C-alpha cells in the first residue's frame, strides 16, 4: 500500500507533444484516452513533460529541470559552445516548484524518454563538471542543474526504451523512414502532413537551433528541412542518441543514482521464423511498422558492431534486448524482479507483447488493458519506501 505521496510525471521520447496539441490527441493515451487524466481519477497526482522530440537526451534534459521547476531553458554554456546553438531556449512557470523544497517525483517514461530520465537524474545529483570548469574558467553564470545535489527524483520507469539503443537507425534510408513515422504519428491524430496547417499542432521546440514551421509550410516540407538540418545531422541529436554507439557513449556517463529507484518494462511483438532464424512482425502491430521498421530489426544482423541473434526480436520500432536497461558502455545492475524493487539497480519487470505505439494507445490493441497496466504501476510506484531500511 501508499508509502509516499510524490506525483508522476509522464515522458516521451522522438515523438511526443503537449496536452494542448494535436488537437487534444494524447501522445499518453493516444486513441485509447488519456492516461494522465485516468491516474488522477484514481488519485494519483500525474503530470506530463514535453520536450524536443527531436533534440539530443541532453537537451530534453535541461528543458525537463525548467519545465519542472521553473524558469528559462539553460542548456550550458559549454555544451552550448560545443554544438554551436543557443545557450538559453524557452521559459517555464514550473509544474512543480514543490520540488525546490525537499520534495519528489516519479518519472514514468517511454521510448526515448527513458534515456532522457535517466540523464536528468544524473545531472541533478551531480551536475556536469565541465560545465562547472567552463562557468570557472570563462566567468559564465550556471545552471544550478550542472552544480549536483540535487534528489527530485524518487524513481524511474522505462518503457521500450533503448537503452543500448536501437538497430532502426542502421537502415539505410533511415532518414526518410523516421520522418515517415513522424508521419505516421500525426495519422493517427488524424493530421495530414501534406497540409500548411496555420495553427502549430505539433511543435517540434527546437528554440536552440532557431527552427520553426512557417508560415505555408506543410509537415512534408517542414520534414525536409530539418533532415537537412543539425537536429539531423549534428550529434547533439535523437539520432545520434538513439544508435547502438550513440546510445553506449550515453551509458558511459549516464549512472544509476544510488538513491533511486529504477524500473524497467521491455515490449515486443514479433515471432521467431524457424528456418531463417529472423523476428517477423506479429498481427495487430502498427501499420507502420509492420511495413517498414520490423522486418529489418528482425533481420538485421552486424558483428563487428556487437549485433547478434539476441537483438533481433523487437516492438517494431526498438530491439527487445535493448530495453531492460544500459549495458553497452555500462556499469548499472540489473536485477529480474522477484516481488522486491530494490534500490539503485534496474529491476526488469520483463517483456510485454504490445508494440512501441500500443503501450502508449496511440495504436490500438483491445487485448492490452491500458488502463489496468499503468493504475497497476502507479500503485506499484506509490507503494515505494523512500528510506528503506536494512534488515534479514
Ligand atoms: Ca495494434
Ligand atoms: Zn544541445
Amino acid at each position: 500500500s501508499r508509502a509516499n505521496d510524490a506525483p508522476i510525471v509522464l515522458l516521451h521520447g522522438f515523438t511526443g507533444w503537449g496536452r494542448e496539441e494535436m488537437f487534444g490527441f494524447k501522445y499518453w493515451g493516444g486513441v485509447r484516452g488519456d492516461i494522465e487524466q485516468w491516474l488522477n481519477d484514481n488519485g494519483y497526482r500525474t503530470y506530463t513533460l514535453a520536450v524536443g522530440p527531436l533534440s539530443s537526451n541532453w537537451d530534453r534534459a535541461c528543458e525537463a529541470y525548467a519545465q519542472l521547476v521553473g524558469g528559462t531553458v539553460d542548456y550550458g554554456a559549454a555544451h552550448a559552445a560545443k554544438h554551436g546553438h543557443a545557450r538559453f531556449g524557452r521559459t517555464y512557470p514550473g509544474l512543480l516548484p514543490e520540488l525546490k523544497r525537499g520534495g519528489r517525483i516519479h518519472i514514468i517514461a517511454h521510448s526515448q524518454g527513458g534515456q532522457t530520465a535517466r540523464m536528468l537524474v544524473s545531472l541533478l545529483e551531480n551536475g556536469s563538471q565541465e560545465e562547472r570548469e567552463y562557468a570557472k574558467a570563462h566567468n559564465v553564470s550556471l545552471s544550478p542543474l550542472f552544480e549536483g545535489g540535487h534528489h527530485f527524483v524518487l524513481s524511474v520507469t522505462t518503457i521500450a526504451t533503448p537503452h543500448d539503443g536501437t538497430t532502426l537507425v542502421n537502415m539505410v534510408d533511415f532518414t526518410d523512414r523516421f520522418f515517415d513515422l513522424q508521419k505516421a504519428v500525426l495519422k493517427a491524430a488524424a493530421v495530414a502532413s501534406n497540409v500548411p496547417y496555420t495553427s502549430q499542432v505539433y511543435d517540434f521546440k527546437l528554440d536552440q537551433w532557431g527552427l520553426r514551421r512557417q508560415p505555408g509550410e506543410s509537415f512534408d516540407q517542414y520534414f525536409e528541412r530539418l533532415k537537412r538540418s543539425p537536429v539531423w545531422t549534428s550529434t547533439d541529436t535523437a539520432r545520434y542518441d538513439l544508435s547502438v554507439p550513440g546510445a553506449e557513449k550515453l551509458n558511459q556517463w549516464v549512472k544509476a543514482s544510488p538513491n533511486t529507484y529504477y524500473l524497467s518494462f521491455a515490449t515486443e511483438r514479433t515471432y521467431r521464423g524457424a528456418l531463417t532464424g529472423n523476428y517477423y512482425p506479429e498481427l495487430g502491430m502498427n501499420a507502420f511498422s509492420a511495413v517498414v521498421c520490423a522486418p529489418f530489426l528482425g533481420s538485421y544482423r552486424n558483428a563487428t558492431l556487437g549485433i547478434d541473434d539476441r537483438w533481433l526480436e523487437n516492438d517494431g520500432i526498438v530491439n527487445a534486448f535493448s530495453m531492460n536497461g544500459p549495458k553497452r558502455g555500462s556499469t548499472d545492475r540489473i536485477v529480474p524482479y522477484d516481488g522486491t524493487i530494490k534500490k539503485g539497480v534496474w529491476n526488469d519487470m520483463g517483456t510485454y507483447n504490445v508494440d512501441h505505439l500500443e503501450v502508449i494507445g496511440v495504436d490500438p490493441n483491445p487485448l492490452f488493458d491500458i488502463r489496468a497496466f499503468y493504475l497497476r504501476l502507479a500503485e506499484q510506484l506509490a507503494s515505494l519506501q523512500p528510506h528503506h531500511h536494512h534488515h534479514h
